């Protein structure tokens, strides 16, 4: 059964609620983004209206085979009427096609559902600036002050400078980047751009990337692995055994691997600066874990919420333990006392 924090009161709507069968009273199912924990349950046999971004709808049609007649893509930053209710989709600064959803309830209440997001000051000048928000359904993934990480721009600077140095020292080094979902494409695109290469990958991953409206993509990616010196592999293969095996397959073209695992946060964040990050090495294989996050840090989250000043917060992540829920509620009260709302 669908949990309460996936239901929008006063509407027929649910958010990211496709794994619960037919939800009683639901007339439209919203999907914030194409990540499996959120789409879990969709397929070609789904016959209710799904509302989403254009990019999300391209992925639904081509990857999950949802039929066209049931996909309802909406433009961003544009007031739309859904089953008698005004809605707006806003960029969530998460993965491609990810949105936040503003619902203007018939009784005057305004609700923001962040989906998954990485809060940014740029959001303070969207259509959120223009009215009061009563209830916030919040992505609380990193809601504790231990969760610090650098800007995406610092992490990409580190990756490009590391890759360019290695391959200029050794023109026979291969670069490998791990992936298992959409998101974090800047990692492998920025490294291939500094090296003058396309990114090589499996047909299934190429297909996924071609759904993303990324400009000039035909210029940046390929399925011809032999023509590329940046390869994409499943995240599970980014270990010494899987990388040794891959290097065998390249037929003596290369004699070294430099590999990247974009994680979110890891506890090596609480001690070390990005500048000081070092790889794990075994023979001619080195693996870097880089803290490229598509979720808010603690400080980014706190700034957003103190700017928005909601009347009520509903967490959507870390809700399964009493200790997590009590921690989050304590921070929400701090933020409200400090800011004065
Ligand atoms: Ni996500």
């Amino acid at each position: 059964t669908c949990p309460f924090y996936k239901k929008i009161p006063g509407t027929g709507f649910t958010v990211d609620a496709f794994q619960y069968g037919v939800v009683e009273g639901c007339t439209a199912y919203f999907l914030t983004h194409f990540h499996s924990d959120h789409y879990a349950g969709l397929s070609k046999h789904f016959t209710f209206p799904v509302y989403c971004s254009e990019i999300t709808g391209n992925l639904l049609k081509n990857k999950l085979h949802v039929q066209e007649q049931y996909i309802h893509p909406l433009p961003l930053d544009t007031e739309c009427i859904v089953n008698g209710v005004k809605v707006v989709l806003l960029d969530a600064n998460h993965c491609p096609g990810a949105v936040m959803i503003l619902f203007y309830l018939p009784n005057g209440t305004v609700i923001l559902h962040t989906g998954d997001f990485r809060a940014d000051p740029s959001m303070e000048r969207s259509l959120l600036a223009d009215q009061k928000v009563h209830m916030l359904y919040l992505d609380t993934t990193y809601c504790s002050p231990e969760y610090t990480f650098p800007s995406q721009q610092e992490v990409i600077r580190f990756a490009i400078n590391t890759a360019f140095e290695a391959v200029t020292l050794n023109p026979h080094a291969l670069v490998v980047c791990g992936t298992y979902s959409i998101g974090k494409e800047k990692v492998f695109l920025a490294i291939a751009d500094v090296l003058g290469s396309k990114v090589g990958m499996s047909q299934e991953k190429y297909k996924t990337l071609q759904c993303l409206n990324i400009p000039e993509i035909n210029s940046l990616i390929t399925t011809d692995m032999c023509s590329s010196l940046v390869h994409l592999l499943p995240m599970m293969q980014i270990n010494f055994k899987g990388l040794q095996s891959h290097l065998k397959k390249c037929g003596g073209k290369y004699n070294q691997i430099l590999a990247f695992r974009p994680t979110g946060w890891t506890h090596s964040n609480k001690f070390t600066r990005i500048a000081d990050v070092i790889p794990q090495t075994k023979g001619n294989i080195s693996i870097y874990g880089i803290p490229y996050s598509e979720h808010s840090s603690y400080l980014e989250m706190k700034r957003f919420v103190q700017w928005l000043k909601p009347q009520k917060i509903i967490p959507t992540v870390n809700v399964g333990t009493w200790k997590s829920r009590s921690t989050m509620e304590k921070y929400f009260r701090e933020w409200k006392l400090e800011a004065g709302y």
